[PDB]
């Protein structure tokens, strides 16, 4: 996961095309996609409105470089600033690049207050990216070992445990960074009380709160960003994946406090990064989310999704606990059943799921999902589970 | 920095601003848009893939990605391709691969030798390979284990080598830090040295690669092959994509890398783009065009050095050229005057004009650049 992925970790399936919530392999087999390409394809596949906006921009301009302005980029930044409720957007090409941008920003914020070598508190069981800065933010020595030494100055607390955070704070701490919903060690949403405690701690100590919304952001929680459920605002947030619904784009957004103390004289005061194509995509995502009432759809269907998963937990002893937020759900399985084998049976049954944690199923359906697809998922997954 | 120009669209080698003013583009979006703008065949190939699938994740296979890797492996002359989203991500991947290579040989915490005036990217790993302390200062500490040699000076490299050195990385033509091509003999000496010490030679071809030098990759001019190379920018001709490519030696010393079914990144859309770039390059004989026109391009820049006292030196390779200006004339103002004259140039180095025209350039366009640049130079 930290570097190059070997054959045994990938699926023996060649995908060719998609339509709505379905993906088709090279044998024309139709699968219900309940993974969204790992939380990326919020609008499913070949969404007519999305594809039209992308194609129109292809015929206009793909790339300008940061040396010039483009209206698409300004409009996309405005959209994301409004949705995140932060102030200044910096577009990147990926989630991991956004994480790097956030780290640099937090380091510079500290440096400008005369704190050199700002340190980071992150959380065990999280993963933030494969580039060397982001990789320094994972506690698992396994993901790091051959690449050390990495970025020093990172310490690891326990997710949802405020006392473990307080214990590690000092005069040199520049940021606390958390995924709003963990995945690496299993799906695990940040508690509302924990997000509030962190916001208060960060206020009191002038430490930057960094919300990593790459996996859970852009509508999947039923709000644009999962931290909204806790009614706090971070000082910096990162977003990617569904931000571009399939196009390569990422961003780190910072509030006015950070902006006023980290950007130097020479700042043009405008958006940084991005290109006209992917930003046309970002604008499309926001416009379509609004028109098709996608947040409303997630909120409407989340109770049914959770109910359906809980029914499977009731029916099968080896299905243990469900955790999740909106359309980001996880189900832990007993060691008596291998998750990879459950996933194989599902694929045979024309259902695409993925895993996380020790032995857990992960559910990340497209946000355009209908109730009928939840029933289809339940039917196919039930058939798989019955064989164990 | 940012110019006060809003770009809206382009056609061929021309870009248009939001007032419909037409500019000759001699920068290619900083070396990215090799096929210029709105190439009809390129765009048709992209839109075709938009209608199929944009994204799979690395858990599944896709024919476009396999074909793109095959194309890049062949053009590079290296064994395995790992796609990323950007140049800086490719550098990070190359660094990790180099460290892991040494790690498996029993050498922990492999060190890197980079070169002064280099630029490799903005992410924390790539930034560690950047020479100037002013890019790094507030972000420190960065990745430990980087030392900096003098470019084209094999002696300075030898002095920095030790038991922990796992890689020597260079741009085949230094760009952002001032246009400066690696000398043939220096590249051969690096290859020889890396061979003898089992140190990985990493060629950063992000700026100078994908045909700009007249060959697919600039290191081909030295008739050497690196152990790892990085590509981006023109690799996608406007689409966001990067790659780090490794040879058999590196692949076979990594369980994951040597595995034929292995992957890093990439997606069907950008990889369809990569395949279109290779098909078009071949079909339209892009490399031949660069070789045909480079002499005339260089001649035209040379004619400006003779003409204007403050135009000092020209250095370059193929369609990557730089022209240094005396301290007496600020390059930023020359660039502004060129924009008035409807020509888009950029800068590099201490006070230098950087020329990165689209590879679809025609002789006529060089004459246009000359007349507009001369007009600007005459005003100083
Ligand atoms: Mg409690
Ligand atoms: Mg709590
Ligand atoms: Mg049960
Ligand atoms: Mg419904």
């Amino acid at each position: 996961q930290s570097h190059i992925i070997p054959t045994y970790k990938r699926f023996d399936i060649v995908l060719e095309k998609g339509q709505g919530v379905y993906l088709f392999d090279d044998k024309a087999k139709k699968y219900l996609d309940f993974s969204s390409g790992i939380g990326v394809c919020a609008l499913g596949y070949n969404h007519a409105k999305f594809n039209a906006k992308i194609k129109a921009q292809v015929d206009k301009l793909l790339h300008t470089s940061n040396l010039y302005y483009n209206e698409n980029i300004a409009a996309a930044a405005k959209n994301l600033a409004k949705a995140s409720a932060l102030e200044r957007v910096f577009f990147t090409n990926s989630g991991t690049e956004s994480i790097e941008g956030a780290m640099k920003t937090a380091r510079k914020y500290a440096f400008n207050k005369g704190v050199k070598g700002g340190q980071f508190i992150a959380f065990k069981h999280s993963f933030h990216g494969r580039t060397l800065g982001a990789l320094s933010l994972t506690a698992n020595e396994k993901y790091q070992k051959p690449f050390k030494p990495l970025i020093s100055g990172v310490k690891f607390a326990k997710y949802n445990d405020i006392s473990s955070v307080e214990k590690l704070v000092n005069e040199k701490t520049c940021a606390i960074i958390l995924e709003s919903v963990q995945g690496e060690g299993g799906i695990n949403p940040a508690n509302k009380d924990f997000y509030k405690a962190l916001r208060k701690l960060c206020d009191e100590k002038d430490i930057l709160l960094i919300a990593d919304e790459i996996q859970c952001g852009m509508g999947r929680s039923g709000k644009f960003f999962a931290y909204e459920h806790a009614q706090i605002l971070p000082d910096i947030m990162t977003s990617a994946k569904a931000l571009g619904c399939g196009l390569s784009v990422g961003a780190f957004v910072i509030n006015q406090k950070v902006a006023s103390n980290s950007l130097e004289a020479g700042d043009h005061g405008s958006t940084y990064g991005g290109n006209p194509l992917v930003c046309a995509g970002v604008n499309a995502v926001f416009e379509i989310f609004k028109e098709e009432k996608i947040l409303e759809n997630v909120n409407k269907l989340t109770p049914y999704l959770e109910q359906s998963l809980d029914e499977l937990i009731n029916e099968f002893d080896f299905c243990k606990k469900r955790k999740g937020l909106g359309f980001m759900q996880g189900l832990s399985l007993d060691k008596s059943v291998k998750v990879a084998k459950v996933i194989q049976k599902c694929q045979e049954n024309a259902l695409l799921l993925i895993s996380c944690g020790e032995n857990d199923l992960r559910f990340l359906p497209p946000l355009i999902l209908q109730k009928e697809h939840i029933d289809e998922m339940s039917e196919k997954l039930r058939k798989a589970l019955k064989s164990f």
